[PDB]
């Protein structure tokens, strides 16, 4: 019954150490198992150990948290632009000409011949059937007596002041005269 003794005070777990380990530290002390890197979670039962605000950390860890991180970054830039050149054009023209007109001249001419026409039928007369009579020309076929109708030739024909007839007509028309005659009367007797 009578017993107690002494021990340490674990300011970590808040339990009194029954004199066994009572790990001491900078103005502090915790149980052995208690004294464990609260970072890596690995027990810390050796030197090279560090402490911290109500906590314990192994050197390394300490140098890890305390240690730096690294460097930052930088930057850059750049730009450029240019352009030019443009020109073009052209033009032209032309004229024209004309052409006037010139008048014309006249000429002369003349030429005649023989031959004639048929004043009877009306057609023309030139050889083949051309007759000349009464100082006129006509078709030897048409050329006939304008009294009997009997066709003529030239001589046998008779040109009466333009007119044309047959000798028989030219003669008769202008025939000679003839003597006349009469009758007498004998005598007889009567009886019964
Ligand atoms: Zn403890
Ligand atoms: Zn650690
Ligand atoms: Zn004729
Ligand atoms: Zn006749």
């Amino acid at each position: 019954m009578p017993n107690w003794g002494g021990g340490k005070k674990c300011g970590v777990c808040q339990k009194a150490v029954y004199f066994a380990e009572e790990v001491q530290c900078e103005g502090s002390s915790f149980h052995k198992s208690c004294f464990l890197c609260m970072v890596c979670k690995k027990n810390l039962d050796s030197t090279t150990v560090a402490v911290h605000g109500d906590e314990i950390y192994c050197k390394s860890c300490y140098g890890k948290k305390y240690g730096p991180k690294g460097k930052g970054k930088g930057m850059g830039a750049g730009t450029l632009s240019t352009d030019k050149g443009e020109s073009l054009g052209i033009k032209y023209e032309e004229g024209q000409s004309h052409r006037p007109t010139n008048p014309n001249a006249s000429r002369m001419a003349q030429k005649v011949g023989g031959s004639d026409g048929c004043p009877r039928c009306g057609q023309a007369v030139y050889a083949a059937e051309k007759v000349i009579g009464a100082g006129k020309s006509w078709h030897k076929s048409c050329f006939r007596c304008a009294k009997c109708g009997k066709s003529l030739e030239s001589t046998t024909l008779a040109d009466k002041d333009g007119e044309i007839y047959c000798k028989g007509c030219y003669a008769k028309n202008f025939g000679p005269k003839g003597f006349g005659f009469g009758q007498g009367a004998g005598a007889l007797i009567h009886s019964q």
